[PDB]
């Protein structure tokens, strides 16, 4: 093939801003390889499992693999339980090896009701 085929190390970045104090945001982190579920690593470069979830309880976030993977997934949800006009922004970006290959952004504001929403950013599709 001589087209868009790059795999191996998968890396991901998340950001949040706005009312971080009063928004839970939780992502299941994971992937697979030629060898079962792929290992994931934290932003200290150290492995921490082959499945888990992490709540965004930082300003910025990222996770990475080692070699042997064929995607990484970062799929999650938001909630809030506060007054109206609490605004939020989320930026969710996926990378492989040395390129960016996926991004979306999302924005939420409380209207008076419970806030709930969901999102997902995978670095490979079929």
């Amino acid at each position: 093939g001589a087209s868009d085929f790059q795999t191996g190390i998968h890396k991901i970045v998340i950001q949040q801003s706005g009312d971080t104090d009063s928004f839970e945001v939780s992502v299941s982190i994971g992937g697979a390889d030629k060898g079962g579920p792929a290992k994931l690593y934290n932003d200290k470069g150290e492995y921490i499992g082959d499945s888990y979830s992490a709540q965004i309880r930082t300003a910025t976030m990222s996770c990475c693999t080692n070699g042997n993977a064929f995607f990484m997934t970062c799929a999650g949800s938001v909630s809030s339980i506060s007054e109206a006009g609490k605004r939020l922004h989320i930026t969710v970006i996926g990378y492989i090896d040395d390129k960016e290959v996926n991004r979306l952004e999302k924005e939420y504001i409380t209207d008076g009701n419970t806030l709930i929403e969901t999102f997902s950013v995978s670095t490979k599709e079929i």
